[PDB]
């Protein structure tokens, strides 16, 4: 039935974020996000939904909609505008525009993938940062009807103690990284993403819960506040860098391991460095440095055999794409 | 004669900005934007006579320079230039970076048009973009010899009177923002750009005027001040972005209308995005979002055979390229 | 012996800033960045070292590496991590920063190497432009562990007295032109550099000098203030770009050593401009002027057979390449 195809295709597109395709792991990322906060749960939903909808209108791939390849860049945008919004929970006006960007995270998801498939480069996260970015470059925190939170450069030195430094939180700061890819800072909402994850791959499992690691201790090196680190907003891009390099895109091997834990920590820092230029403009390192410290190094070339990189055409979960090359 | 043809070269230049190649057109755009103001006639006439003159020393190809390709990048650059100026009008060393500068547009819209001949886009508005955003920033507010116009971030809410909403003055701003597209603001001015795009192919002329209207409406759906969109400021990326996908490269359907309708928005927002980013910096979205959009919708790529995209060297004014894609 | 070639390789890394690959000039030019301060020395030849070693445990090209096309990208790396660093000369801790950097500029050097090698482009400076751009911004001048110099965006116009320009001063930019390329302000640097130049190929020594020339002439025309003309900011992206078009890449003839001239006014203008822009975010323009000028003369496509680009396979000093061209 076509109701139930779509719902199917929208929980693929929402477990997606991750690189994992299926639905349960898609309704285990949807019940958390409505266990951190409804209304981002139905922001998002609604972007998946209209993103949906606009690649099955714009003749899309159907190959690629019944994927989820065309819902994971509304979920976020959906979320992502019921974070940055400073008029509060259940302000239902702002669906309006979560509608209409996300009509547009298809158009960029096609276009980007006209530029990039010459390089066989997926487009990871590009739809939703250009959205989002452009959605609240244009309202920003002045603005009458939509207004969003306040970001603002740093003006002094942080006063930071180490001697208060809270290891518990330290550790605690993994699973919100990794639930933090989806905005949501509840740790039991990153602990459910996190079974999701396992349950379909446990590979994409441990290089999230790695990347997070990695995010942390990245930001404990160039002196990030306390706070940020246990909100969890240093670890997500290392996260997800982690689960791209690392198993995803190239084949799992020590040397891939190797390769995606440094791709978690340019991606870190690389998020500290985007974080600290856009903030100028009032804007977050929305999966800016996701995107590009994996294309960056999926665009790496080296004469090691173990560095091998899958055709996107034939990329699965990091077990199956090991299987594949090792049957070659 | 070198003269004569080399003047009618100018003259379709001025024209193809907005995509029209008549002279005719060129003599009426030059005769509005000397009834706007005769310093800026002077310095982009200037501009596009510096610029069609490198394009011939730098032996760039004949076939395009004679359609005005090399010049609609100097027309605009002498025109911004003498626009965001502080200096006041004639102010006459300021043609000394009028020449400078539109000497360097041939160059990018070679440059560009190598990276971009791969994918067959055009380099829409790029060498303007890129050579005024240089010398806006270059120069600045605070230069001694030609300081540019404060533009400066938003640091409050807007004080928007819905009640006080000028309709003629709303409806009015689709004239001004097509004259806005060479930055005169006379509701005369973007009258005659009208007449002119109507003598050449009246489904430019539509899709100029419905590329304003969709940008004044996505601009009072974002709550921008009343001021702006009076003045135009909200729609010539729209009206341009609407010409283009709308019938000069994508072959004219009612699907290739509707996409450019959300050509125009999306254009539209990412002008509001882009002011409100490029403010900081002091500088003006001086064509960026419609080179942005266009280049996002062209590289669309959908399996709807309505929505054909024309190869770049057969591309005319819209009627000319339906009859030549139902001839095939 | 491994030793002897690496430090072969580190040598001819440090040369290669400047287009120039013999060991002798990296001699001269370490030589000349220990005169101007040990401390960036120490840190320049650290970031040569980790970036060589990264390519070589990145099984990068040994024909590459063996030519210092990895190396000379982390010299600049720790040169200008340690110039814009306020703790202050020999703070140790900031060599652990420089060793991460470094170990980057590979990765970028062979990412951006598959995205330019389609157009047979190199690839400038960009991985040293990406790192230390994305270590400054995420450090700050606003950092507990390694501060950077405050750089913000000017908030007055200049008070420049036209009368006290001190033309040996203005002369002497030319030299610390020259040897601001690798962020020595030292005159007796910039001339071993020009010897080092000098040694290998006279036409980059020349190219250089007149760059150095075009950059302060460009800033004498933008009112730029004369201390930074004498400091010799104004001038290392102009010496670098007529370096790279005029004889290294495109064959060196009276139209190539034109349109170095212009590549190095563009270069010079494009500086003041990111210097504009990117002192907002509190960064400098290092070397980013250089690259784009750079690649968007290089991608120039011309009908003049004088002006012909080599192919980057076959490309060296000038003089040789001119030879070659003739051999054909």
């Amino acid at each position: 039935s076509p109701v139930f195809q779509f719902f199917d295709w929208v929980l693929r597109g929402t477990s997606q974020v991750m690189f994992v395709n299926n639905p349960l792991s898609g309704i285990l990322i949807i019940l958390g996000l409505f266990i951190q906060n409804p209304w981002w749960a139905i922001s998002g939903c609604l972007g998946t939904i209209m993103s949906t909808l606009t690649a099955l209108i714009l003749s899309q791939d159907k190959s690629a909609i019944a994927a989820g390849f065309h819902g994971y860049n509304g979920v976020l945008v959906g979320l992502l505008m019921a974070v940055f919004s400073d008029k509060g929970d259940y302000y239902w006006w702002l669906l309006l525009p979560v509608i209409i960007m996300s009509m547009s995270c298809p158009i960029l998801s096609s276009a980007l993938g006209t530029i990039f498939s010459k390089w066989d480069l997926p487009v990871f996260t590009l739809p939703f940062n250009i959205t989002v970015t452009l959605y609240l470059a244009a309202t920003g925190h002045y603005n009458l009807f939509f207004p969003t939170t306040l970001l603002q450069p740093a003006s002094a030195m942080p006063n930071i103690t180490w001697s208060e430094v809270q290891v518990p939180l330290l550790l605690r700061a993994i699973p919100v990284g990794i639930g933090q890819v989806y905005g949501c800072d509840n740790p039991w909402t990153g602990g459910i993403f996190l079974i999701a994850l396992f349950i379909s791959s446990p590979l994409i499992c441990l290089h999230a819960a790695i990347g997070s690691t990695m995010g942390m201790l990245a930001a404990l090196t160039i002196a990030t506040p306390f706070d940020s680190i246990y909100f969890g907003l240093c670890g997500f891009n290392s996260t997800l860098a982690c689960i791209a390099i690392g198993g995803m895109f190239y084949v799992i091997t020590w040397q891939t391991h190797l390769l995606a834990i440094a791709c978690a920590l340019f991606a870190a820092y690389l998020g500290a460095a985007l974080a600290n230029m856009l903030s100028v403009f009032g804007l977050p390192p929305c999966t800016w440095p996701f995107c590009l410290s994996a294309l960056t190094f999926l665009l790496l070339t080296t004469n090691n055999p173990a560095i091998y990189k899958l055709p996107l055409s034939k990329v699965t979960y990091p077990e199956a794409n090991r299987i594949y090359y090792l049957s070659q």
